[PDB]
């Protein structure tokens, strides 16, 4: 990294971080399924793709290095498809600060011997009683039948109850010995994704096909490295939920103003 | 480079090139005297510093990658001091294009385990026979300690206010080949050694500002150079290669005094 004229960063998905003269930042890394076999456990209708929560994690790292408290808003566009035969240059770009302190943010990649960048995300950064217990293995079976083919690392929903319109979930990182440890991330993408698996129950209930995250608002992490979470999920309008989470000692870890889901065609994914 | 998530570039002083989402570019490289011993031959008053013409070269590479014909203006500020015990992260940043196609350019560095960037240059890009060994001896006595790679002025004549110079890269096997550069910094710098002659008769003088640098063919191995005055301590120049093809021209080069104390401060 120094050998190429750049400053290193410590993160499981990014190798470099540099502040540019205009006050913006660039982060870069190599993304290959062979170096990150845990990502193989996030497969949707036959296609292995970087989860939305991983793009969230990347933005959290940028937020942290640039001094911002919040991902204000993030929207996902074209997916990033991983396979064992391929590998991608991955980049996060952050603009300079507004007078209010807000910065644009973008995440993009391209195949190792391909020229054209593909934009996967953009957005901005700146300033339990009497509830019916769920059969979570049963939830994962039904999700699998719809195309959510979560391998061991992404089957992190251990337990769940609902009361009224709300859901409470215990999540943990599935198959620990098979990812980088959750202590190495702002929030392990499998942990945060497993927190959404519960929400998929009611949200898919009388629905045809697949629904994935496409937009998040007000993501604020208060402590990095949580290994597990107790999660309060509440509805937020149609196909949206919000959530709030403490760790096993009750310290507040992360909150999400809003996560919006949308229908995706499996054929679009096979194409990407 | 690919291993860190970046696109490589082929250049002797830069390892990477990336286009940023805003249409700007970033180039990076590591700069260590131990990997580039030819740069030890550019020493001024005891302090080894990257020559002005190397900053010009860096801009030329940026210009080329970004589709600009010309360095419109370039100004040097703090020098970049090299030593055998040190190494610098080097960075060239280019802004997005104007409607006219003009882009800002900045060059900066910082020591490998130091936090603060130092800006070395900024600007914009867009659309009678002489005894030369005698010249070098006098220049050495004043503090211009050019080693072999930078003693590239082979011959020179003046007529009227104008100067004509044959330059080559000194000690070729000890720098990267001139083919690998837009214009080998030693070649271009030797072209200025001649202009130091008349100037230093009326301390130490280095380039501080350049205007309208356009290269017409990259990779020249030697040059015949026409130098003309352009106001006081400024010259302009024009250069063809050994076959008479036009290689490079410079609207203006301004020189300024530098004190060994300023150099110690930069170190």
């Amino acid at each position: 990294a120094a050998g190429l004229g750049l400053e290193a960063t410590e993160h499981p998905l990014l190798a470099t971080a540099t502040e540019l003269p205009d006050g913006g930042y660039l982060f870069t890394g190599r993304l290959a399924l062979r170096e990150h076999p845990w990502l193989a456990d996030h497969t949707i209708a036959g296609t292995t793709i970087v989860p939305g929560t991983a793009f969230v994690e990347l933005a959290l790292h940028a937020a942290d290095i640039a001094g911002c408290d919040e991902i204000t808003e993030l929207v996902l566009h074209t997916p990033l498809v991983l396979s064992t035969q391929s590998s991608s240059l991955l980049q996060v770009a952050v603009g300079p600060a507004d007078p209010s302190g807000a910065r644009s943010l973008t995440i993009r990649s391209h195949g190792e011997d391909v020229r054209l960048w593909v934009e996967h995300a953009d957005g901005s950064i700146g300033p339990p009683p009497g509830g019916d217990a769920w059969d979570t293995a049963g939830l994962y079976a039904r999700l699998a039948d719809r195309g959510f083919q979560y391998g061991e690392t992404f089957r992190g929903l251990r337990a769940a109850w609902s009361s009224g319109e709300d859901i409470y979930a215990d999540v943990e990182v599935g198959a620990p010995a098979s990812s980088p440890k959750p202590e190495a991330f702002h929030v392990h993408p499998a942990l945060l994704d497993a927190a959404l698996h519960a929400a998929l129950g009611p949200l898919l209930d009388g629905e045809e096909g697949l629904f994935l995250p496409f937009a998040l608002r007000r993501v604020r992490v208060h402590h990095s490295g949580a290994k597990s979470l107790r999660v309060h999920i509440t509805p937020d309008g149609d196909k949206s939920v919000s959530l709030s989470a403490v760790d096993a000692a009750g310290n507040a870890v992360v909150s999400v103003g809003s996560v919006a889901l949308r229908p995706v065609s499996s054929a679009q994914l096979a194409a990407a």
